[PDB]
């Protein structure tokens, strides 16, 4: 009675500031917070968190010598001082456990904006979806965990524990925004990331690397292309290379725990390319952007050796690349797998909020994508769960988040505070 | 004899001013005359007109109505009003054979300027060589055709005939500059182009179709890349239905009357690749542009044609493309292939300058690149050929003219024109 009416409360607060909630996720929609361009959107997250009474702290991958760290990751041509976090602390004297709330707030590419059936950044709402690049991934989450303690506040209460909430840059291609939290100084006896898991707890997920291919090749004139090469045909070689690899890499993933009887978890992508300057010229350069995932058993030092591996024995199978050997640049993720050991009391607490949540059980999925709750575990031993809102398209055309179901995610994260932390009278 | 009188009396012209020649075309090469940045070559070209007494007529692409000829090929993303033409004339009473001195003065693009050894617009000069892009192709003929006419003037002559010289733009793109001097009314009894064919006679040369592939396909998370498509593995497939075309083609080559016996005459090359928006993304898009030759027997149309079918039944076969079919554009060269049919007069009058200069027999060859001399033979009817000196690495890195090469290259000329045009004593 005492514990259902406190949670009727929490739902009730969280109906109420809901219209206010959409319209918060609808303005951070609209930040285009690409790689590199996050800086605006931090900014207004900051002095959102003043706004909300928060000790607010800004700084940026500089500021915490991010390099200095063996887990960071490699910047390729962003300017780490540019790169700003933002952590609010409600610090308290209470006798709960304290919490640490965080979200990434970089957005990937948009890609074609005319292929967009709405666009990208107005964050149109639709048929109860609002469609935006990180509408989903992962700004609804976000606006999930803000409007969680906002509801908490509402119903008349606040969390009985230290809590800090962190908004990073980077998840999206190093991890390091995560990881400069914590060199930072920033501890707590457990951490949740509202990715959009479909309120599913992640029980275990991928690493992996980021590396760009950089050929050259012998050009000529096309008249004469017999005597020279194509850096763009010797790359194509190296992406068959690759593809031959990442077939092998996934027979073998059967001997993992986690993924052992999931199909070809193991990805390999060309995500970009460029090279050549003349239809009539053979092509001198080409460069590849590329990801591999790797698997709960794996290290990214250990599957950076098998790439170099890989590039190596394809260089001697191709005549461009005997007389002109392809580069290869670490341009981002070196990210270690994760897995949430189950049996642990944050996801009981978890479960508990759930279950008043949603009225179902919760299930545990398997990701073939990195998240940054790697850093929290595996680095600082900080119990950690990745749950969040639902949503189609992440990466894709017409990204799109539930609104009924970040309505009931935002309700599960406020009842996950309430116990995990405790509650007081506000 | 008085024929060996004249002869050497020009290779004395030749040699004394053959420092200023090297100097006028270090000059040239300095400008970095790529496309689209062609007009300061030209003004400085029109001004050294001016200063040897010529008329000299400037006019654009724009200025003929281009896009209003059959022949005219498209012109991208390149201004046609922008694109300047350059056409000197020496108006004569005389009774010899009129001629056209032509040039093109478009450089293609130099590549990786850390992989030349002496930098591309520099024009450095060592052991005999200059070094630089357009200083064979064909930066190097342009000074022989304008030094060989200051010789006849230096050894105290002017031909006895009209000559007009003519410096053009969009040789190495789509021929339009060559094509607009003969819409604009220029015609003579012959045309002479000294691109650098190392001292031999064009025989025959192909045609060439220039096209851009436009690819689309569907972006997911790399994490469920099945799930979506990659346009750039997509473009490969094409690719590669491309390189299987121009294999049957090469087939079906031992029926032209001239590259019959040449291994592999028909070229293809894909010169330029980009696509894609990030590492962790499946790409939504990949552009190629590409071109492929075409023998003496074929037309442009023709080959366009077999171009649209290798494409439509190479969309059958991919998955993302079955569903998203590529955009076949008409990026620039629809070149028709030339012959210099042999036992010409004026092929008889270079074979003559050629001994004179040499000392030595005028070879033939076949060029597997196209040339400007197409339009003067196949749609004005007027004698063409193709002559000039030796360099090597065009479209290359380190291209590079050979100066002995040029001075006789130079004399030869010179020694056409006497003959050509006829000479008179100022
Ligand atoms: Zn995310
Ligand atoms: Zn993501
Ligand atoms: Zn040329
Ligand atoms: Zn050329």
């Amino acid at each position: 009675t005492k514990s259902d009416a406190i949670t009727q409360s929490l739902r009730a607060a969280v109906d109420r500031n809901f219209n206010d909630q959409v319209a918060f996720l609808q303005r951070m929609v609209q930040f285009r917070s690409v790689r590199g361009e996050e800086a605006p959107q931090q900014e207004w997250l900051a002095q959102q968190f003043a706004d909300r009474g928060y000790k607010v702290d800004t700084f940026s991958l500089a500021d915490v010598d991010i390099a200095s760290h063996p887990k960071a990751a490699p910047m390729d041509t962003i300017d780490p001082a540019g790169s700003m976090q933002v952590v609010a602390t409600a610090d308290s004297d209470g006798k709960g456990r304290s919490l640490i709330l965080q979200g990434h707030i970089d957005v990937v590419p948009e890609g074609p904006v005319d292929l967009w059936s709405d666009p990208p950044y107005e964050a149109k709402v639709r048929d109860g979806w609002m469609i935006g690049r990180g509408a989903q991934d992962m700004k609804g989450g976000v606006s999930a965990m803000i409007f969680a303690l906002d509801a908490i506040r509402t119903a008349g209460y606040a969390p009985d524990a230290r809590v800090h909430v962190q908004t990073v840059t980077e998840e999206e291609s190093t991890g390091n925004g995560a990881l400069s939290t914590l060199m930072r100084g920033y501890r707590a006896d457990a951490c949740l990331i509202p990715e959009p898991t479909g309120h599913t707890l992640t029980r275990a997920q991928v690493g992996a690397v980021w590396f760009r291919l950089r050929v050259r090749g012998t050009p000529v004139h096309v008249a004469y292309s017999e005597t020279g090469t194509s850096a763009i045909l010797s790359a194509m070689h190296l992406i068959r290379a690759f593809e031959e690899y990442t077939k092998e890499l996934n027979a073998q993933a059967v001997r993992d725990p986690w993924f052992g009887q999931v199909k070809n978890p193991i990805k390999f992508n060309v995500g970009i390319i460029k090279g050549g300057d003349w239809a009539s010229s053979t092509a001198a350069w080409c460069e590849l952007d590329c990801r591999l995932g790797l698997l709960t058993g794996d290290t990214p030092q250990e599957a950076m050796r098998g790439i170099e591996k890989c590039l190596a024995d394809a260089q001697a199978t191709d005549s461009f690349l005997s007389e002109n050997p392809a580069e290869l640049v670490w341009s981002g993720f070196q990210a270690d797998p994760a897995v949430c050991e189950p049996g642990g009391v944050a996801e009981d607490v978890l479960t508990a909020a759930h279950k008043a949540a949603f009225n179902a059980p919760l299930d545990a999925r398997l990701s073939t994508a990195v998240n940054d709750t790697r850093y929290y575990s595996v680095d600082y031993g900080i119990p950690a769960l990745c749950y969040g809102p639902y949503g189609q398209g992440p990466h894709a055309f017409d990204e799109r988040i539930d609104l009924e179901s970040l309505r009931k995610t935002t309700l599960s994260i406020a009842l996950f505070v309430a116990e995990w932390c405790g509650l007081r009278k506000l």
